[PDB]
């Protein structure tokens, strides 16, 4: 994986996901310095079907494509994101994804919100609820 620093302005990108609107500022910013910024080309995967989902991706810029089993394939472009699947499901995703054109992501973990949403016992109630 990519920990390549991240640009400017990316709280929005961030706090796109509901979750992360519904969490503080304070938390927010965390995310944003604990975020890895991370590159990917055209025919590259981001996400497998079988494989141990724990992680959430913003889409900067660029064209990818989410295919879930059993479901109809859906694409994503610049100010979209995915791996609302992927946080969902503890153990291992029923869907992949992979990039159609040349594309940037804002990485997001679990194990970073182990540091960030668990922070504070306030927040740590709220993430023994989170998936």
């Amino acid at each position: 994986n990519s920990e390549e620093i991240i640009n400017f302005n990316c709280r929005k990108l961030v706090a796109s996901m509901p979750l992360f609107a519904n969490a503080d500022p304070n938390f927010v910013t965390s995310m944003l310095t604990k975020l890895r910024f991370e590159v990917f080309q055209p025919g590259d995967y981001i996400i497998r079907e079988g494989t141990i989902g724990k992680k959430m991706y913003f889409i900067q810029h660029g064209v990818v494509s989410v295919l879930t089993k059993g479901n109809k394939e859906t694409k994503l472009a610049d100010g979209s994101y995915f791996g609302e699947i992927c946080l969902l499901t503890r153990g291992r995703r029923t869907a992949s994804v992979r990039a159609d054109t040349y594309c940037r992501l804002y990485s997001l973990s679990v194990d970073n919100f182990n540091e960030v949403l668990e922070e504070y016992p306030m927040m740590r109630r709220a993430f023994e609820t989170v998936a």
